[PDB]
């Protein structure tokens, strides 16, 4: 399937830590980001998505069209421009984000009831699983 609808509570986060790193994110943001739980909600209307994730001290919205470049600036992450672009291979969503840091993007696939969110910055490789609320 590549239905992603819903409200998702975090299972298991495999190498978060890893990933921010590559991000040149705050040591201090990261050390609180590691042991939060987030819920991720995911609006999908055809080619448009309305993403926010929310924790205890944290937001990250985003809204984007599949298969269209859009300008991002990174507001409350790492700050900066960016030209994103996400689409379909298969089964798994494929966002690449093209601008200084390489292999930046995401996969986003299911696997019985289960959501896996592959995070990748550099040469390394987060892996997410989510259960439906
Ligand atoms: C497709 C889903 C994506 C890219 C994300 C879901 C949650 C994200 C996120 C949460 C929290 C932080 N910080 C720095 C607290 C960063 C990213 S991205």
């Amino acid at each position: 399937t590549r239905d992603q609808n819903g409200t998702w509570e975090m299972e298991s986060n495999e190498n978060f830590e890893g990933y921010m790193k590559a991000l040149d994110i705050d040591f201090a943001t990261r050390k609180i980001a590691v042991r939060l739980t987030q819920t991720l909600v995911i609006d999908q209307d055809g080619d448009n998505f309305k993403v926010k994730s929310t924790s205890t001290f944290y937001n990250y919205d985003v809204d984007f069209t599949v298969g269209v470049e859009f300008d991002e600036y990174t507001k409350s992450l790492d700050n900066r421009h960016v030209k994103a672009l996400v689409t379909w291979e298969g089964d798994v969503l494929v966002c690449v984000q093209k601008g200084e840091k390489e292999n930046r993007g995401w996969k986003k696939w299911i696997e019985g009831d289960k959501l896996y969110l592959e995070l990748t910055c550099g040469d390394q490789v987060c892996r997410q699983v989510f259960k439906k609320k």
